[PDB]
């Protein structure tokens, strides 16, 4: 058994290597990368995303997002106050203002120990969930807005034609900005590329070990989970690599640089909070062997999770029996 610890694996693909995503991402599971849930993608020297950044100052912000704090410094729940528009170049002197930006740090170590130690008394805004692409149109290899649908890949594997579209999304963070405890909508997997700006750290639970991290979820947020059997769904819970530790759930970090990619596989919980002001792109993606997760995926039907239009064929190919309740919770 390729990578039996689920440690995580870092890709230096050639230029050659770079041209068929789907086969490169059927070669990293040949060498055992999804056992850890996360992987790390370095693109080769040739390749670039975009001639430069330096004309994206005018985009709009619509619904910036204020992360408010609630509970203990390592075990915490975040909610989302939305504040007025603004554009990117606004959003980044915010970022670099004295009460927004990083702190004098010696290395990601420093600022990891300060993260997990101040984090709950101060509250970033973040510039999430904005449809959109940085990738230029002639970037033709690991272009996120070019990638084969998740419909299509549906449609090939099982045979049914369903609506649905799948585009990308950009984040603007910035320090102390949070991306709380997850797995993808129906389990499938994420591509994940930072453009530009300060780095993001990640951790991530092996998918073969997510149901400790929801039994823990579920003692640490006694009345979250009371409410709903799937809350993680919700994406407002936190736990602390201490706690983690603490409680001996298996886990593994690793910090994201500007030009790098993150791969996140099905069924793999994830973390983590951006260094200082930063620009990423992301898009769910599936392949052959998502179809199983797809199938067994949990789902939030309390109403709070609210997800896109394109779930709903998902559910209910794959999840006939779930489906009514299911769309009940989005009604
Ligand atoms: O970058 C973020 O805020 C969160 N990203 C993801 O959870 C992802 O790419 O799967
Ligand atoms: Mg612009
Ligand atoms: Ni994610
Ligand atoms: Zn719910």
């Amino acid at each position: 058994a390729q990578n039996p610890n689920c440690n995580i694996m870092i890709f230096h693909p050639t230029k050659e290597e770079f041209n068929d995503f789907d086969k490169y991402i059927a070669y990293m599971e040949s060498q055992g990368a999804h056992r850890a849930g996360l992987a790390k993608i370095i693109p080769p020297k040739e390749w670039k995303a975009r001639e430069t950044y330096d004309n994206i100052s005018e985009i709009l912000i619509a619904t910036p997002l204020q992360q408010v704090a609630s509970g203990r410094a390592g075990v915490f729940t975040q909610y989302h106050k939305k504040k007025k528009a603004m554009t990117v170049g606004e959003y980044r002197h915010l970022a670099n203002s004295k009460k927004y930006q990083t702190p004098p740090h010696q290395n990601f170590e420093d600022l990891e120990r300060k993260y997990w130690k101040n984090r709950i008394y101060n509250s970033p805004i973040y510039g999430a969930d904005i449809s959109g692409s940085l990738f230029d149109e002639n970037t033709k290899q690991w272009n996120l807005g070019h990638l084969g649908t998740i419909q299509d890949l549906l449609e090939k594997e099982c045979g049914v034609v369903i609506e649905g579209v799948n585009t990308p999304y950009l984040y603007f963070g910035m320090w102390k900005t949070t991306f709380a405890w997850h797995t993808e909508d129906m389990d499938l997997y994420s591509i994940n590329y930072l453009h530009l700006g300060e780095p993001k750290t990640w951790y991530v639970v092996p998918p073969e070990h997510g149901q400790r991290l929801e039994r823990l979820a579920r003692e640490l947020f006694p009345g979250s989970s009371r409410g709903c059997g799937a809350f993680l769904r919700h994406k407002v819970a936190l736990i602390s690599p201490t706690v983690l530790k603490e409680n001996g759930i298996p886990f593994n970090r690793i910090t994201q640089e500007a030009g790098e990619f993150m791969v996140t596989f099905p069924y793999g919980y994830h973390a983590g909070f951006n260094h200082g002001f930063n620009c990423a792109e992301a898009i769910n993606f599936a392949t052959p062997r998502w179809i199983d997760y797809g199938k067994m995926a949990s789902q939030c039907s309390c109403g709070e999770a609210r997800v896109t239009f394109s779930m709903d064929a998902f559910v209910r190919i794959l999840q006939p029996e779930r489906y009514d309740l299911w769309k009940r919770g989005q009604d």
